[PDB]
């Protein structure tokens, strides 16, 4: 039975123009779809039929086969809101060592859609070189990148992960959208390899995945700290963190480490050093708070070579982020493909952090963007953005500024 699903109140189903695309990802795109088609994923419709979503083609990784994207952000705004099935976001996520990323969607496309929903989901299909009128669909299945499949295929997904969850209690999985979060501290080697005994276990269900996606939060910012071999780790840390607190303690901690002694021995704890340790941990240790009922806004400058700057807020000039992108050396200059690549990044960040995508405001035109970024792009997500508005200088040779 199709679990009802229903529009937001006085809300209509999505109408957004379809936008051109190249000869070769419509060859794609119509190779995918007749294929979609006789596995009974999607209908054709008719003209009876006002609604509209877009559609595009990616390739994720080094991968040289065609996924297909399908932009859901307006049915999503417009979508009911699902929150009664989420399972508070765990903050240990970002903790962990390594976080690596399984594309689940494939599981989605076994669950039949509500049919009265399923009008809303209509999407148009060009031909090659527009010889004739695009042809229309819809999916009788939960579709990827819709915001209802997860909410719905929450219970299924919650049974399959179940054993691995119980087996791994020190592994943290977090799903959102198509995308399966698995974060651990595990031996780089060994964390692979849990991945793979997942994905061999998803495999058990009819669950395909596509090779993980490696994620090091550890690295994304700069961190808090923590036998005479330790007492000597310590002071190696306290010496480092020198360079920046002055008021560090250091002599009393030196004075202990004063001997032969082995790695083996274990150094007795001074009352002299216990002060240097107290007022140590004592400059260790604000910031804003985030209120998870508001939106992620995130702001993109342009600092003019290959450097971009951005802001993580809710409330203006209360930043919860701020950070740094800059292009790589002997990396080409485009600034939409770096841009795209920010963007992706700064989204991964916001979803392992609150579990959320922030709404992005563009240093860029609206033009230049809409043209371009589905090229970069490798993301199954995508988020809301706005672009500054400035209108750009146009000047002929002849004129002077």
């Amino acid at each position: 039975e199709t679990v009802p699903v229903k529009l937001k109140p006085g809300m209509d189903g999505p109408k957004v123009k379809q936008w051109p695309l190249t000869e070769e990802k419509i060859k794609a795109l119509v190779e995918i779809c007749t294929e979609m088609e006789k596995e009974g994923k999607i209908s054709k419709i008719g003209p009876e039929n006002p609604y509209n979503t877009p559609v595009f083609a990616i390739k994720k990784k080094d991968s040289t086969k065609w996924r297909k994207l399908v932009d859901f952000r307006e049915l999503n705004k417009r979508t009911q809101d699902f929150w009664e099935v989420q399972i508070p976001h765990p903050a240990g996520l970002k903790k962990k060592k390594s976080v690596t990323v399984l594309d689940v969607g494939d599981a989605y496309f076994s669950v039949p859609l509500d049919e009265d929903f399923r009008k809303y989901t209509a999407f148009t299909i060009p031909s090659i070189n527009n010889e004739t009128p695009g042809i229309r669909y819809q999916y009788n299945v939960l579709p990827q990148g819709w915001k209802g499949s997860p909410a719905i295929f929450q219970s299924s997904m919650t049974k399959i992960l179940e054993p691995f969850r119980k087996q791994n209690p020190d592994i943290v999985i977090y799903q959102y959208m198509d995308d399966l979060y698995v974060g651990s501290d595990l031996e780089i080697g060994q964390h692979r390899t849990k991945i793979e005994e997942l994905r061999q276990h998803l495999l058990r269900w009819g669950l395909t995945t596509p090779d993980g996606y490696e994620l090091h939060p550890d690295k994304w910012t700069v961190q808090p700290i923590v036998t005479v071999n330790d007492i000597q780790k310590l002071v190696g840390k306290l010496n480092w963190a020198s360079q920046i607190y002055p008021g560090i303690k250091v002599r009393q901690l030196s004075k202990l480490l004063r001997g032969t002694k082995a790695l083996t021995e274990v150094i007795p704890l001074t009352e002299e050093a216990e002060l240097e340790l107290a007022e140590n941990r004592e400059i260790l240790k604000h910031g804003v708070y985030y209120d998870p009922s508001k939106d992620l806004i995130a702001e993109i400058q342009k600092q003019g070579q290959g450097q971009w700057t951005y802001q993580i807020y809710q409330e203006p000039f209360k930043n919860l982020k701020t950070g740094k992108y800059a292009r790589m050396r002997g990396a080409h200059t485009n600034d939409v493909k770096q841009l795209t690549e920010a963007v992706q990044k700064i989204t991964t960040e916001s979803i392992v952090i609150w579990g959320k995508t922030p709404k992005f405001k563009l240093p860029i035109q609206k033009e230049t963007w809409e043209t371009w970024w589905t090229e970069y792009w490798q993301a199954t997500w995508i988020p809301e953005w706005e672009f500054v508005n400035t209108p750009p200088l146009v000047k002929l040779w002849y004129q002077l500024e």
